[PDB]
């Protein structure tokens, strides 16, 4: 028949971008929706890791990689220091960093890959929520609302749901939620007015070397955790604080916390004082205190019709670090799209279940590995024990993550996990180490 492939996304984070890129340069014909105005600054940084870079490098020829050229992390190590701000710990990043890694507004971010999406010819609608899908053999649907309250039906052949760790989507594949444990602690994190930070004599120190090499220092307080980072030889720093809290905080971007609470757990130690004089810059709006919660694995990602498929945030939401977790859900957009180039129009549940095999225990692996890290914390004494880079809440930085191609294993692998998915076997992914996958208490899907 020869008619386009209509793929429907829902959400346009980082996720749910990737996934319409890698979808319209496989020639698929893309409408994404999202309910919130995206091009309103909001947030702080993102990291991305070079398993990411190496997918963004191909888009467009590689036009999105050279957009993102000023935000290629310049750091050499992460400098750990004590409650004095005495240099204990200079942890290399030389492998970490051989290929590009990234660090930048996560808004900036959203605005380069959403004029990207735009000139490459994906339908974007903002303003509209999804909600109702449904599906059957043939293709799939969805509801498509928008704020004064107009339904509009819209088909597809297969609906991508990388709306994010709320994701309304995800009671169509999992019956029931299952609800996520609080690790007791949470992250102040913001950027910082750099204008007002410049012109503070104060504060001036923040800006040694940062032209060279992005500053990266991590300071081990009782009870705080402080990294300082800067990014694009200066021109933005951003901070986050990793403490506890028993509150019942919700997990969402757009609350004021009380920058009070951050300087009163700062500043009755002797590096408190130094750390707040580029802190305080901060705007008083722009304080997030967003709490740190474990999520099991889902059971699975993909509907019964295999038609719509759980990716990024919906399907395996981590703490904001490392930058695995934007990272992975980068992985999600460039296996599916692999998965449906090689699967063929005519077998898309084929297509998503297969993705799925590839994605799940890898994704989850990094997800198990950021449980443990915030874990740990809860046996840890900050005060009494020198820092300790095993500790820092950027891990895992682990060769076999960000080294990782998945477009090239996805296309070794292609054919072993079909007949994998056909013939109802246990597929063993090689795209992490062997033994982690029983040591972590893993189930495959
Ligand atoms: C406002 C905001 C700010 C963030 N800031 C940071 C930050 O500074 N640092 C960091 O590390 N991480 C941040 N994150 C999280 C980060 O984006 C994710 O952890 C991950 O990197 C990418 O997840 P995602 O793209 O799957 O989902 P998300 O980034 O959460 O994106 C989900 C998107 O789906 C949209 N959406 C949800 N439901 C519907 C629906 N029914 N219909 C239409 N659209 C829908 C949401 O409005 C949102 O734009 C932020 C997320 C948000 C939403």
């Amino acid at each position: 028949l020869g008619e386009e492939v209509q793929v429907i996304i829902v959400g346009l984070g980082i996720v749910g971008l990737a996934a319409a890129i890698e979808c319209r340069e496989k020639g698929h014909s893309v409408h994404a929706f999202e309910k919130s105005n995206i091009l309103k600054s909001i947030g702080d940084c993102i990291g991305l890791q070079s398993n990411a870079t190496r997918i963004i490098k191909r888009w467009g020829d590689g036009a999105v990689h050279e957009a993102l050229r000023p935000w290629i992390v310049s750091s050499k190590e992460i400098r750990i220091h004590n409650s004095s701000g005495r240099l204990i710990i200079r942890q290399d990043l030389s492998e970490v960093c051989e290929q590009p890694n990234y660090l930048l507004p996560r808004s900036e971010l959203i605005r380069v890959m959403y004029e990207h999406a735009l000139k490459i010819g994906v339908e974007i609608s903002l303003g509209v929520e999804v909600c109702e899908p449904s599906e059957d053999e043939e293709g799939a649907s969805v509801v498509a609302l928008t704020r004064d309250g107009e339904r509009q039906i819209v088909r597809g052949d297969f609906i991508i749901c990388s709306d994010g760790v709320h994701s309304k989507m995800r009671k169509a594949i999992m019956p029931q939620p299952v609800e996520p444990r609080p690790s007791g602690y949470a992250a102040f994190r913001a950027l910082v007015d750099t204008e007002t930070l410049k012109g503070d004599p104060e504060a001036s120190w923040v800006f040694e070397g940062v032209e060279e090499n992005d500053r990266f220092d991590v300071f081990f307080l009782s009870g705080a955790q402080i990294a300082l980072q800067s990014c694009n030889k200066g021109k933005v720093f951003s901070w986050f604080c990793i403490h506890q809290d028993t509150r019942n905080l919700l997990d969402v971007w757009t609350s004021p916390a009380d920058p009070n609470e951050m300087l009163d757990l700062i500043k009755v130690w002797p590096i408190g004082q130094r750390l707040w004089s580029v802190i305080r810059h901060t705007q008083p709006q722009k304080f997030i205190n967003y709490p740190l919660l474990n999520h099991k694995p889902l059971d699975h990602w993909v509907s019964s019709h295999g038609r719509l498929i759980l990716i990024g945030d919906a399907a395996h939401p981590l703490s904001p670090a490392a930058g695995q977790g934007a990272s992975q859900g980068i992985e999600d957009a460039n296996v599916l799209a692999t998965s449906l180039s090689l699967a063929g129009r005519q077998r898309v549940s084929l297509a998503l279940h297969v993705a799925e095999r590839i994605r799940y225990a890898r994704a989850s692996a990094v997800q198990l590995i950021s449980h443990r890290v915030n874990e740990g914390w809860r046996n840890q004494d900050w005060d009494a024990y020198e820092p300790n880079e095993q500790n820092i809440a950027s891990l895992p930085l682990e060769t076999w993550i960000y080294g990782h191609d998945s477009q090239a294993y996805t296309e070794q692998e292609f054919e072993m996990v079909v007949r994998a998915v056909q013939e109802g076997e246990e597929y063993h992914a090689t795209n992490l180490p062997d033994k982690l996958r029983v040591q972590l208490g893993i189930r495959n899907v």
